[PDB]
C-alpha cells in the first residue's frame, strides 16, 4: 500500500528482494525463470494471489519506471508506449546491481527481522538500504485519495544527504541547490520552481510538466514539431490520437497530419501548417491535452508504525537516522567477529612456536578430547584448542605461516577501526558520508528532464 | 495417464515423492506446509494447476484409498467415511517410512533421469521401489475403456515376489497359495474364486464384492443388521441414502449410522433385497493395464511380477556398482593414509619444509603418492593423529575391503544378486507386513 520514510519501499516490494536475495538469484549469476521466483515469494511469504507480486516485478524491471531499476528482466516486460508484458511462465528475470546494495548488510544483523505469515521463516522490515531509495525511485500508492511521491537523480538526492549529515537544521532552500527538483526517466521539462519548495517542506504542490518539443522546419514554406519525450506515467497510445482528434474535429489552425516515429533508438512524434501555421496552436495541444499535465505532490510514508504527510527535510532526517543504525550494528556485528577470530589466530602463533612439542603432544594422546584437555601447556580454550586440533597439514607451509602472520595485523587493525566508529560518532558520521559517495560515483547517471 | 508397472505410481504421483524427499519432508521429520510442497513441486516440475496435485497428495494420505499410504498428513484430509477435506492452507504433510522404500537407492544412480518441462532440472523416469507398489496400492483410472488394479496385502505379494525369483515359470495356481486374491482397505468379503484367477492369468476378471453383515437381535424377539465394513470406492453418504429410499417407498417390510450402520417378525429376505438393489453388493471388475516400454499393455499377474522382478536386478546390479567404485575411489585413500602414519615424522616434516598446499603435493613423491590421495594427506586434520582415530582408520581399510569383497561377488554371478533382492523384500516385509482384512 504505502512504502517507509526509510527503504522506500513498499510491502510486496521488500519479499521480492529479500526472497530473490536469498535463493542467490544475483546480477552477477544466471538468470532464473519468474514462475520457480514468483512460486517461492509466494509460497514462503507475500500469499495474496500470484497475479500481485509479478505485477510488482514487472513494475521495478522497467526503466521507464522506476530511476534505477531493482529487477532486471529478460522478455517481455513491456515497451515505452502501453504495451503489456507476458506471462511469469515465459519470461527469466534477476536483481540489478543496485538492488544489491538495498540488502547489502543484511546478514550483519542491522535492520529488524519479522516473523512470517504462516510463522515458519523471518523476514526483514526494513532492507540496509545503501541509497535513499524514497526520492530516487518515487512511490505512488493508497492512504484519502493517492499518494505521489516523484522520482528523483541518484546523484543528486546523494549530495542533500551528505549536506544534511553535516548540516543536520538545514534550510530548506540549502538543500534545493543539491537537489533542485524532480527528475523523470522519460524526461520532459518542469516548471514552477516557487511550487517546488513548498512540496519540498510540506508535502503538497502542483508542478505542470510540459514535454520537450522541439521545431524543426520542412520543405515548402513548412514548419512541424516533434516531440522527443512526453511527461511521465503518460502514455503515447491514446495522447497520440487526442493530438489526431483536435485535426480530424478540427478546432484550431493548421494541423495538417499526425504521425507517429516511433522509439528504436529514441522517441519520435506532428507535421503541422503544410503552409503558414500558426504556433499558438501549440498553446491548444498544451491546454486541453495531456501534452503538458499538473503533476500533484502527495509525499506520505510510513514514520514509526504511523503514515504521515513528510517533506525532503524529514525524509532524509529519517533515512540518515536509519543509516546509523545499521552501521553501528555492522560494526558491532564485525566487532565481536574479529575478536573470535584475533583469539584463535593468537593461539595459532603460539602453536607455531612450540611446533615440535605440540606435534608429539597430539601424537601421543587417545582420542579428540584427550587432545583438547591435554592442551593444559599455554592456555588454549575450548575453541581454540578444537581450532588447533582442527587445523589440517597443509596450514604448517612456509606461505600458510606467514599469510596467517598478516591476517593477526589486517584483523587487530580492523578492530582498532570498529572501536572508533561506535566510540565516537562523529567518525561514524564520516563513514556514512564515505560510503554515500562510494555509491554515487559507481551509480550516478547525468539528470533528464529541465527545470 | 495410466501407472507405471515397475513401481505402480503415475508421473504426478512420483513427482510429489521426488520432490518432497529432496526437500527432506520424510517421516522421522517435521510435517512441512502443504503450500510449499505443491509450490515446489509446481515451480519444478509440474505446471498443470495446483488443484490437481493436491487431490493427488490428499489420495496417498486416505488409508480408506491406498492400502499403504505414501504421504502422512496431519489436520484434515478426510475420515473413513465420505467426508471432505481441507484446503492446502489448512493443511500440512510428509512422507510415511514405506514411502522412502519407494525412493531407497535413488541417488546410487540407479533410476534413468529426464529432463524438465523446461529443461532446468532432473526428474526420475521411475522410482528404485523396494515393494510393488502396483499390486499393493493398485490404481483406477482410464486408459478405451476404465482401468482398474485393485490394492493388495504387501506380505502377500512378496510371498509370492520371492517365489517367481526362485521359479521364473511360476504356475498361477501355486501363486495363489501366497497371493489367494486382492485385500481393499474396506474390508468386506471377495467371492468368485475362479473369477479372480481369470483376472490374475488374462487382466479382466469380475468377481463381485459383498459386505461384512453380523446379525444383532435385540430386545423382544426383534431383529436388527449391523453392517460393519462397506465395499471399496463405494461412498457410505449416498448408500445410506438409498437404503432410506427403500423404506420410504416401501418395497421390504429403522435406518441408524454411527463404519457401523443398522438396520417386528420381518424376514432375512430383507438382507438379499438390499444385496440385489443397492451398491452393498456389487461387481467388481478388473482390467489390468500399465505402460511397458513407453505403451499401455494389458497385463496379468506373472507378466507384473516378471516386470518387477526385471527391474529389481537394474537397481541392484546399478546399486552395487556406485557403491564398488565409491569404496575403491575411498580404499585407494585409506591404504596410503596408514603408509603415511608408518613413517609418521618424514611425512610432518617435508610438508613443513615445501612452500604452499600444491608444492607439498608435488613433494610427495616420498612411497609414490597420486593426486587424489596426496588431496587427503595435506588436508587431513590434526585430530586423526591420535590413538582412536587412527585405530578406527584400521577398521575402515578392513570394512572397506570387505565391502568391494562383498558388492563384487552380487556384480559377478546373477544368482547371488537374486539372493541378495529375496533378502532385502524379507527384510522389508518383517518391517511393514499387516494382517489382511476382507476374505474368500
Amino acid at each position: 500500500a504505502l512504502p517507509d520514510i526509510r527503504d522506500g519501499l513498499k510491502p510486496v516490494q521488500r519479499r521480492i528482494l529479500y526472497s530473490m536475495n536469498k535463493d542467490s538469484n544475483t546480477f552477477d549469476k544466471s538468470y532464473r525463470k519468474s514462475a520457480k521466483s514468483v512460486g517461492n515469494i509466494m509460497g514462503n511469504f507475500h500469499p495474496h494471489g500470484d497475479s500481485s507480486i509479478y505485477d510488482a516485478m514487472v513494475r521495478m524491471s522497467q526503466n521507464w519506471k522506476n530511476r534505477e531499476i531493482l529487477v532486471e528482466m529478460h522478455g517481455n516486460n513491456g515497451s515505452m508506449d502501453g504495451d503489456p508484458p507476458a506471462a511469469m511462465r515465459y519470461t527469466e528475470a534477476r536483481l540489478s546491481e543496485i538492488a544489491g546494495y538495498l540488502l547489502q548488510d543484511i546478514e550483519k544483523k542491522t535492520v529488524p527481522f519479522a516473523w512470517n505469515f504462516d510463522d515458519t521463516e523471518k523476514e526483514p522490515t526494513v532492507l540496509p538500504a545503501a541509497f535513499p531509495n524514497l526520492l530516487v525511485n518515487g512511490s505512488t500508492g493508497i492512504s484519502g485519495y493517492a499518494t505521489d511521491i516523484p522520482p528523483h537523480n541518484l546523484a543528486e538526492v546523494i549530495d542533500a544527504a551528505v549536506y544534511m549529515i553535516d548540516h543536520p537544521t538545514a534550510k530548506i532552500d540549502k538543500l534545493m541547490e543539491f537537489l533542485p527538483g524532480p527528475d523523470f526517466p522519460t524526461g520532459a521539462i518542469i516548471q514552477g520552481r516557487d511550487e517546488i519548495k513548498k512540496a519540498y517542506e510540506t508535502g503538497k504542490g502542483r508542478v505542470v510538466v510540459r514535454s520537450k518539443t522541439e521545431i524543426e522546419k520542412l520543405k515548402g514554406g513548412k514548419e512541424q514539431i516533434v516531440i522527443t519525450e512526453i511527461p511521465y506515467e503518460i502514455n503515447k497510445a491514446n495522447l497520440v490520437k487526442k493530438i489526431d482528434d483536435v485535426r480530424v474535429n478540427n478546432k484550431v489552425a493548421g494541423i495538417a497530419e499526425v504521425r507517429d516515429e516511433s522509439d528504436r533508438d529514441g522517441l519520435r512524434i506532428i507535421e503541422l501548417k503544410k503552409d503558414a501555421n500558426t504556433e499558438l496552436v501549440l498553446n491548444y495541444l498544451f491546454k486541453y491535452t495531456d501534452l503538458q499535465i499538473n503533476y500533484n505532490f502527495n509525499m506520505v510514508a510510513i514514520d514509526n508504525f504511523t503514515p504521515r504527510q513528510v517533506g525532503i527535510v524529514p525524509i532524509l532526517s529519517s533515512y540518515i537516522a536509519h543509516r546509523r543504525e545499521v552501521i553501528l550494528a555492522r560494526s558491532r556485528f564485525d566487532k565481536e567477529k574479529a575478536e573470535k577470530r584475533l583469539h584463535i589466530v593468537e593461539g595459532l602463533i603460539r602453536v607455531i612456536s612450540i611446533l615440535d612439542e605440540v606435534i608429539a603432544l597430539i601424537r601421543a594422546s587417545e582420542n579428540k578430547a584427550d587432545a583438547k584437555e591435554n592442551l593444559k601447556v599455554y592456555d588454549f580454550t575450548e575453541e581454540q584448542a578444537e581450532a588447533i586440533v582442527t587445523l589440517q597439514l597443509y596450514r604448517l607451509t612456509n606461505t600458510d605461516v606467514v599469510v596467517l602472520q598478516e591476517e593477526e595485523a589486517e584483523l587487530r587493525e580492523k578492530i582498532a577501526m570498529l572501536a572508533a566508529i561506535i566510540g565516537d560518532e562523529r567518525t561514524m558520521y564520516n563513514l556514512m558520508k564515505k560510503e554515500l559517495r562510494e555509491v554515487k560515483k559507481k551509480f550516478a547517471t547525468p539528470r533528464l528532464s529541465s527545470l
